[PDB]
């Protein structure tokens, strides 16, 4: 196995994978590394497993009947990855905890949005559909955008705000377009 966790690349007490060679920190994994299982196989396997069978499953989709599936057990697993996937991008950790908001001619959003409160709403099983998960991934990046205006760090919001779109195509099959 790596001898580095899958997401932070950094070394530690990492969780093996039975089934690949990655690893993981208990807390860099989600959902959070299971306590027992001998076997454990890690979310990247759990994800190919559901693609291999039903093959099906990877036929383009549209965006609109993804967003109104029901988080059953498969789309809680798809919405965790896709999650994990933006967390694996170095420049998640400016998203990643409650942000603050005092910059001279900017106001803070209204509703404020981070990728440990994602976290947490995923944990508790807070979204009833995909839609809940996307429009609060999605809110993250656009309070970025706006509160941050000129200024080029508005750029951060647009480069993970790309990392969560392509693997959201990825991971829920969308529909190949120009
Ligand atoms: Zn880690
Ligand atoms: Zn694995
Ligand atoms: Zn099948």
């Amino acid at each position: 196995n790596s001898n580095i966790c899958e997401v932070c690349n950094k070394w530690g007490r990492l969780f093996c994978c039975d089934t690949c060679p990655r690893s993981f920190h208990e807390h860099c994994h989600i959902p959070s590394v299971e306590a027992n299982k001998n076997p454990w196989s890690c979310i990247f396997c759990r994800i190919k497993t559901i693609q291999e069978r039903c093959p099906e499953s990877q036929s383009g989709h549209q965006e609109s009947e993804v967003l109104m599936r029901q988080m059953l057990p498969e789309e809680q697993l798809k919405c965790e990855f896709l999650l994990l996937k933006v967390y694996c991008d170095s420049k998640s950790c400016f998203f990643a905890s409650e942000p603050y908001y005092n910059r001279e001619g900017s106001q803070g959003p209204q509703k404020p949005m981070w990728l440990n409160k994602v976290k947490t709403s995923l944990n508790e099983q807070m979204y009833t559909r995909v839609e809940g998960f996307v429009q609060d991934m999605r809110l993250i990046f656009h309070n970025h955008k706006e509160f941050y205006r000129e200024d080029k760090f508005t750029r951060l919001g647009i480069q993970v705000q790309d990392i969560f779109e392509k693997n959201f195509r990825n991971i829920f099959a969308i529909q190949e377009t120009s």
